[PDB]
């Protein structure tokens, strides 16, 4: 079977959001003021309601089992709501009242109960909390950077910089209920990400390369340099699949060193536990991508409205754009 597309009027069309399943997508539209979010099946385009809102749309995340959805939205200048929302029915699980508020999420892989985030206000610059939905729990995260990702079920490691404007900064392990448990892992990292139990670090490697490294004790097991591109800001990281794991890391890689075309880069997928490096394809655009648990399809674009078949090199057009006005 191959991704078969649907055709969805350009304005209507907000985004794919991410993967529901193997073969299935969320898919997010507004028409008439309401914005409605449905599973998308990638290969007979049967589309499933899920949920629909008023509200406007701050952010929307996909659990990390895949069953449930984090909606961000305001009713108003005063009132913004976080609310849980089953994928299998639409049933709005938990939900908390707050204030229309820059905010960055972060959902727990080990316990998704757990739901962290960065609020952003002049009055206050960042802060962090952790919310469990299940238990109607808040509470304070004391780290002093807002670079930050879930480690485990208690555990946060941060990227702590001297200045704000700093490229580079160290890695801190703590756990969540005592900052005094905070101890360094990991010296003068630039980016980093967690995901199925590795640790990914990128770092400077001279001016002319980035330097990827694989962590699981934090026992350090594969390293790969990219050409290293950069702007007039200092360093550009192109996009990686955030869903990653220690066989599977994509990422595009740059054809050369150089400050920063639409064929400017390559597709890669790299095993770090075999060592191996393969080019799905080149002459690419840098756009974000993200694969899903299992098979080769990966979702690609700002939109995310094409899959690449990794194993094959093939793209698809999931979410057809008409080519005239109609």
């Amino acid at each position: 079977k191959e991704v078969q597309g649907v055709q969805i009027k350009t304005k209507e069309f907000q985004r794919v959001v991410g993967w529901l399943s193997k073969d299935s997508v969320l898919l997010q539209t507004k028409k008439s003021g309401v914005t409605y979010f449905e599973e998308l099946n990638i290969y007979n385009e049967k589309k499933r309601p899920i949920f629909n809102t008023k509200e406007s749309i701050s952010e929307v995340q996909i659990s990390p089992d895949y069953r449930n959805i984090l909606l961000y939205s305001a009713e108003s200048a005063e009132k913004a709501t976080m609310r849980i929302i089953a994928l299998n029915d639409g049933s709005t699980v938990a939900s908390r009242a707050t204030k229309p508020l820059t905010t960055t999420f972060y959902w727990n892989d080990e316990s998704p109960e757990k739901i962290m985030f960065v609020t952003y206000s002049p009055e206050w610059n960042f802060q962090i909390e952790n919310w469990d939905y299940t238990l109607d729990q808040l509470d304070k995260i004391d780290v002093a950077s807002p670079f930050i990702s879930w480690y485990g079920d208690n555990l946060v490691i941060s990227n702590n910089k001297d200045k704000p404007d700093d490229e580079l900064g160290n890695l801190y392990l703590q756990d969540i209920r005592d900052s005094a448990t905070k101890n360094l892992i990991v010296a003068n990292i630039m980016q980093f990400a967690v995901h199925d139990n590795v640790l990914l670090t990128i770092e400077k490697n001279s001016d002319e390369k980035l330097l990827y490294d694989f962590r699981t004790g934090f026992q350090n097991f594969f390293s790969y340099n990219a050409a290293r591109e950069y702007d007039e800001l200092g360093t550009f990281v192109p996009y990686f699949d955030t869903n990653f794991d220690k066989n599977t890391f994509l990422t595009f890689v740059p054809y050369k060193s150089a400050k920063i075309g639409a064929k400017e880069y390559k597709l890669v997928k790299i095993d770090p536990t075999n060592k191996k490096e393969s080019t799905i394809l080149e002459l690419m655009d840098n756009q974000p991508i993200l694969s899903y648990e299992t098979g080769d399809l990966v979702l690609y674009g700002y939109l995310f409205d094409k899959v690449i078949d990794t194993k094959t090199g093939k793209m698809y057009n999931l979410i057809n754009t008409p080519t005239k006005s109609f």
